[PDB]
């Protein structure tokens, strides 16, 4: 079993072994700050070349994703799977982003704060948009240049690229290679890094362990840390999916849940949503009766771009890093979270092996230090088994959703 | 006819009803800097979302442009209407700064600044140039950079390189295939902008009717403004182009005049060189005796390229600006004034629905405050008319210089 | 002779015309600052011109290069010729590093240096690296955007880059067009500036001449960097090629330089080792016995990567530069002078016509005055004509070694 899957066995050696070494040398000395710098130094190389890799992939994904959408994917049912898969997700970072803030784990107006988001928006000029932001300052008012990558406006700058380069149809297909080429040189890129990656979360834990001046005061934010993903889990998945389900279908949703269950403890065994499409075939379209044209769509998308575990996941880890050193947000940088948690959730599937550039690309659009991160690859595999269950949960209901909401449709096809 | 045309209407609209909401609001009370930023926000808007477009927009539209250039283009007679066009459209942007910065509406050394002019065509790195000026401060001298997109000199490597790639023939097809794909959704983007742009001129009509403090001032300057823009098109016409044609063909201009006058009252009256061509044709061909080959190729390309009401008329309006706001323009500002308003005056016939990106182009290559723009618009319904019979009568003229200039070739191509 | 060549007797007549004037304006008067700006003025225009093209020209040739490497380059004959180019090159800067700062010509904590060098490889942002560098400035510590292009993160960048694209195969085929068509343009915009270059020299020799303030203080560094330049050349030539030869084939390297001698005499007199094939190909494979299979494809690789002579005067002479003014290099600008005198070396001749813009790329990778260049055009043709020594006697050595280390593989092959 050591020699299958050599990416998430040599994470966990990693970090148990920097656990190791940062928990044996802080009971030493008083270490220097120099050779702490010295030891957490290949963590910070790991962060820049990670880093280095969020705009050439934010560029290329949009105009690759946003010019391959067919509307004619079999009419109706493409557009309807697409507003659930693009409405769960925001309610599910929406309620992440609101038990962050009131559990509270880890102990300028609003209105110029908005504004400045809004200006954020739509950047004066693109190139200063790759590494710069407006904010309001005040003694009168002015406005000036923050510093740091514009996230949200390039976003929708190139949104509105893939937007229109998708309707020019084959006069834009030389563009579309490019970007195609582009691509995937940028994903055999990432491929490169993650698999450095276990020396350099090493580096960084060890460096984390020996600077953290109380022991007992981080294990109490890093298990309230898992509280409050639990709750958020549970309360999204049992609460807003049956009342989802049940507020549009008006069938009873707990012979939902008994006919999924096998897909939901595969889902919870195997750890991954997209190895479990076979088990939830196999459970929806024999015992729901869920017709073959409609799972065969809404399922091997949804196990790509509905991931509504992996937004509210991120949606707290990225205020629960803001919570630990000490920030807090105000109004124009919650909305960010929640917009830049739900983007990144569709890319953190979409994309092979791309687990922790979503989580630096929320952690540099709201600008906070990123070397926190190494606190949450600790827990991060007591949580994953769990994001996978309300993922494929939420791709069940979908599949039970798409085809109520198209059963005439369907029928006169039939006749 | 409300149906017809739904952009102009639509604009006038919006700036009546802005000009009435600010009248009738800067009547009730003192208003708070706050509620005068929130009403103005859309136009700020508005101005950020052009502003952004303006790079890509003179990237592709200069590789585009300057690589469809055929030197075959029947002889002789495709370099003496380029050098016509590029000759009478800098006349008129030179009498345009001399005559708004005679009349004067709206009340370091001058070698430094040419020496900054001649730093800034040349610019040290092409990344800081999108986003970044040098100037010399003083105390010994020291140069440092300012803030501020450097126009001229992305103008000048661009111009260098579409040259450079026009010669490279049927090798570069690929990039000029990538950038016409460029040029074809970047202008679909500021057609979409431009839809929205009657709720943001409102608002920046109301925002600065708002916050006037005196209203007979500025209904001053707006009147001497029209007025020197209108002596700047009776002198640029009715003296610099019978003069110019007088002293090559030596014929009497007054009878060209009895020939192109149809042609002078139809521009005045649809308000459109483009559509003005069955017109112009009838007249010139059929009145003047002008050759056939001449015309059909001078008249199609001087509806494009050769608009020199466009920038006497961008060549005071940016000046203007430039004298409401109290700032005095130099030596190297002047001469960037006189360049860009050529460069816009070419720009803004061959781009549609991009008469507003024109004017922010010169705005921010000298680098002024943008949110006056909204007191030109409300004015140039009444100038538009008038500058497309200035623009009508220098391609009559180019047409009855450029075949004088030819007329022994034509010969011998008969015969 | 004036005819042909017009290049290099044009450069020399500019360097002689503007000693003549310099040396004879010194004698008039102390002049004023400003007439010496004025003066010194069109060779800050070249140097500008020249500091616009080197971010293009690396993003071009690394991607070009790169992906044009075949691993079926005859086999085992490809890697060990490619193994000993880019070890020669690397010994002969490092000797040119160690050469300079011992001689001496030309009268933080080291740990903070190369941690600064190590976190410069591995930038943050991609858009910030075309201007600007990092730094650990101090009082706690903290780190500093410095301006100046960042030049090895970029180069490190673009090799990852150029090696993923060079594995994708015939899926990347677009993208290398794209970038084979603008690296053919911006070597035509290279050609351009060069053939300008004869008055920008001029213009900053006679600005340096006026403004030396000691004559004979400046004609001493000047010959003992000479004097460097060719001890560097000798002592790396002489002992280390045939003690590189020795220890390899075991084989007595006297007779070998009595069998290279009419290449090394016509290097010394054509002064350019690409027209010199024709004498080292009758040398090596009529007198010394290598093999028709093994020079046909070292020499002609070897006349143009290899150039370990251009290594070694690329290093002397930036560190040469940097203590004309003064600047003391620290541990983190050595390694940055080695490492772009090796990548440059390579790419003087590779690119035509471009020997000024290499010394750029290292004089702004460490952040130095460029101005100071116009006293190293004024000797290099005293210098050029034994660099082409140095450069064909490495190659003639590789084909003698290349040939060693594959005897066997050639012999099976034959029977
Ligand atoms: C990569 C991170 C750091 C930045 C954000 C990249 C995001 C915005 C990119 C990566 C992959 C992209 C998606 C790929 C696939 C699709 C399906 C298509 O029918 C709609 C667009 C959509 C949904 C794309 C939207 C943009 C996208 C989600
Ligand atoms: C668009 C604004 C913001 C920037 C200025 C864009 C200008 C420089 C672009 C837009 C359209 C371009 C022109 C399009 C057509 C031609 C005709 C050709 O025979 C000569 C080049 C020329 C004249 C181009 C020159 C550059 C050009 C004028
Ligand atoms: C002028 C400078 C700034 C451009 C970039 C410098 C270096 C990195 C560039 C310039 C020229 C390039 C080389 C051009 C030719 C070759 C031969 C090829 O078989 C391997 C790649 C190689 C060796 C390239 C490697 C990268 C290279 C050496
Ligand atoms: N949930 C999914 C897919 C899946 O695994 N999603 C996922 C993947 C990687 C991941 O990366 C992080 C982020 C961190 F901040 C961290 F500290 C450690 C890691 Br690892 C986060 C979420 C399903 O199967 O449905
Ligand atoms: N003159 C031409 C073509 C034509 O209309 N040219 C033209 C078009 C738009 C324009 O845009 C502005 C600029 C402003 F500053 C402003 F405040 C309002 C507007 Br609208 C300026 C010039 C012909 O037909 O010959
Ligand atoms: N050595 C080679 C090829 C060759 O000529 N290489 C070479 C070419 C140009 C050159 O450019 C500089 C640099 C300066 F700093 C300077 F001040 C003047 C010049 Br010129 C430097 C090295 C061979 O033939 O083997």
């Amino acid at each position: 079993k050591l020699g299958k899957n050599l990416l998430l066995t040599l994470t966990v050696f990693g970090v148990i072994l920097g656990a190791v070494c940062g928990g044996l040398l802080r009971l030493a000395s008083p270490i220097h700050p120099d050779v702490v710098m010295l030891i957490a130094f290949p963590g910070d190389i790991l962060m820049r070349m990670l880093k280095m890799l969020i705009l050439p992939l934010i560029i290329s994904s949009l105009i690759t994703g946003l010019s391959g959408l067919d509307a004619k994917a079999s009419g109706r049912l493409g557009t309807r799977a697409m507003v659930y898969y693009m409405s769960t997700t925001i309610i599910a970072a929406v309620l992440g982003v609101i038990l962050v803030l009131a559990i509270h784990p880890g102990n300028v107006s609003s209105l110029d704060a908005f504004l400045d988001l809004i200006r954020n928006l739509f950047p004066e000029n693109l190139v200063q948009a790759c590494f710069q932001q407006i904010q309001t300052v005040t003694k009168k008012k002015g406005l000036e240049f923050k510093d740091g990558m514009n996230v949200l406006g390039l976003i929708g700058f190139f949104i509105a690229f893939g937007i229109a380069m998708g309707k020019m149809g084959d006069q834009a297909k030389l563009m579309v290679d490019f970007f195609n080429i582009l691509n995937e040189i940028v994903m055999k890129l990432v491929i490169m890094i993650m698999w450095y990656s276990p020396l350099g979360i090493a580096c960084l834990i060890c460096g984390k362990i020996i600077a953290i001046k109380d022991l007992e005061v981080v294990a109490r934010q890093l298990g309230m840390y898992m509280v409050t993903v639990i709750i958020g889990l549970i309360i999204h998945g049992g609460i807003f999916l049956p009342l989802i389900y049940f507020v549009v279908t008006r069938k009873n949703p707990f012979s939902f849940f008994a006919g999924i269950f096998q897909a939901w403890i595969t889902a919870l065994g195997t750890a991954s949503s997209a190895g479990t499409l076979p088990v939830t075939f196999r459970c929806l379209e024999e015992n729901l009766g869920i017709d073959k044209r409609v799972t065969r769509f809404v399922l091997p998308v949804g196990a790509t771009i509905n991931m509504d575990g992996t937004a509210l996941y991120e949606a707290v880890a990225a205020i629960f890093i803001a919570q630990m050193n000490g920030v807090v947000l105000d109004g124009g940088q919650i909305v960010t979270v929640s917009l830049t948690a739900t983007l990144a959730s569709v890319g953190a599937a979409s994309i092979p092996s791309a687990g922790l550039v979503t989580m630096l690309l929320i952690l540099t659009a709201v600008g906070l230090p990123t070397e926190d991160i190494s606190l949450l690859v600790a827990v991060d595999w007591l949580l994953d088994r769990m994001r996978t269950s309300v993922n494929v949960v939420g791709d069940s209901f979908g599949a039970g959703i798409v085809y109520h909401l198209s059963k005439s449709e369907l029928d006169t096809i039939d006749s």
